[PDB]
């Protein structure tokens, strides 16, 4: 009974999580057997942002030059080397929390739990969706940058976020393990366009399953639609258009709940065009896409 | 830049959570030092919740009836004892994991991370507002009594909350860590009313404050309020009455923005007297009352 936007436990990331300095910048780092990987712009100072060259900044350092603190230990560095937008420092000693993990880099509209950290520190959980657009509307301040984002399954960590910037709209890019930004961003402090964003749809109607699945029921109706007239819907209210692949994935939750997907859609249809009319759907008055239908599959039947 | 509802990192207490099963019911414990806690009704069989005698049921259990499971290793059980609506299992093994920690009971309309359980997993975790009728609004499905409640300063863990009973309307009751129910519940089968409950008026003005901090301004006004004004303004919505207590501990968000209390005050009357006028705020579409001002200092400085 009930429904929350829940995050993994953290616990696993947090055995992880260590603090990199480098001059006078210091951030987050992500400790995994023998390397730690950081944002670059740890070798940067505030001047160098406006348009660095990564290649020259880290040519004038060395191993020594990177402070890497695990809680009160000291890490020794070395080796250092750039993979696009991560720096890669190799330490001496592997990390006995590693945990079983792997990099992963994940689609839009798929979520994923942050442990925001500041100087190395845990600070809090909280669970996002990677927008349409590549941004996530996350919760960071100066000092978060090197904060993962993450899923689980079972014992296996799947990394798939590394925290870098804050756009002037206050939504926030970052890169995958790899190093490579989701979207069209750099790291730069220059201004930068993200995308049209949309609602992701697929999510929206795997979360009326979970609200139909908990008794939130008031919003089912007598009509059905089409893959084609739902998409006409999507495309005035700025939807993601929802696919055969998408109406697969719902399979779950409409054999659970009896309720076929296009008969679904028919009540989203409705939701879109007539608003809640003051009433809510598990606790939101708005709806929410932050919950994918493994989400709702994993937490409707509690999956440790 | 942005807020979200932030969990604490559930790290310390994943390392406190065990199995625990007496006869065929199997549900969590929390492991600190010596003593595995965990919710009395694991001694019950389902005919024995309809009016259960828990002191002659635990007569007919003997140590090694209790079968408490840390992972995969095995915990010897050497003395048990009822303290309220909790069972007390004394094991011959401190756990190593045991964080520094203390129990608290904690107010209505204060906040804290559920790190959901089930058979001594933890499968997620979530920030909850104690409602003011002492239930929770979690997300909780069989198995997951045991689960436990926890706020986090720097180091210690102060546990507040052990889930242990779903209402027939889908709400949560459970005990503070000496096994005293929240609220007028008793762990029985039986329908419980919860009392009316009210929206934490304090949390919606640090919410609101927030906002502003975030940029989420569109809901300041030109006006200003009395405690008085305001508090008929919170009876007619099912607000709790504003106190000058509340009004002291806002005094950091009123001092950090510059905005009077009583001038958010005024926000809040409006925004209840109209509604969101198809607006939202901070990616709400409604008046969100499960930050505290503690919450929102805190995260908006980052605190690790
Ligand atoms: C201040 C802040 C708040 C939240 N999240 C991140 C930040 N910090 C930044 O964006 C620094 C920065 C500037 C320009 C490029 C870059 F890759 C990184
Ligand atoms: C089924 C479920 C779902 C979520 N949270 C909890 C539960 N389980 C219960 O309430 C069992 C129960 C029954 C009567 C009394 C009691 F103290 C405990």
């Amino acid at each position: 009974s009930g429904f929350r936007k829940m995050a993994f436990p953290s616990g696993k990331v947090e055995g992880c999580m260590v603090q990199v300095t480098c001059g006078t910048t210091t951030l987050n780092g992500l400790w995994l057997d023998d390397v730690v990987y950081c944002p670059r712009h740890v070798i940067c100072t505030s001047e160098d942002m406006l348009n660095p060259n990564y290649e020259d900044l880290l040519i004038r350092k060395s191993n020594h030059n990177f402070l890497v603190q695990a809680g009160n230990v000291q890490l020794r560095v070395i080796g250092h080397s750039m993979q696009n937008c991560v720096l890669k420092l190799k330490v001496d000693t592997a990390n006995p929390k590693t945990p079983k993990y792997k990099f992963v880099r994940i689609q839009p509209g798929q979520t994923f739990s942050v442990l925001a950290c500041y100087n190395g520190s845990p600070s809090g959980v909280y669970q996002c969706a990677m927008r349409p657009n590549f941004t996530i509307k996350g919760s960071f301040l100066n000092g978060s940058c090197g904060s993962v984002g993450f899923n689980i399954d079972y014992d296996c960590v799947s990394f798939c976020y590394m925290h870098h910037m804050e756009l002037p709209t206050g939504v926030h890019a970052g890169t995958d393990l790899e190093g490579n930004f989701y979207g069209p961003f750099v790291d730069r402090q220059t201004a930068q366009a993200a995308g049209t964003d949309t609602t992701i749809t697929v999510n929206v109607l795997a979360w009326l399953y979970a609200a139909v699945i908990n008794g939130d029921r008031w919003f089912l109706n007598r009509f059905t639609t089409t893959l084609n007239d739902f998409n006409l819907v999507a495309m005035k209210y700025n939807y993601e258009p929802l696919t055969q692949d998408h109406v697969d994935i719902l399979g779950p939750l409409s054999a659970q709940t009896g309720i076929a997907v296009l008969d679904m859609c028919a009540s989203l249809k409705e939701l879109l065009q007539n608003g809640m009319n003051g009433r809510t759907i598990l606790g939101s008055a708005l709806l929410e896409d932050e919950f994918t239908p493994f989400d709702v599959v994993r937490q409707c039947s509690g999956v440790t």
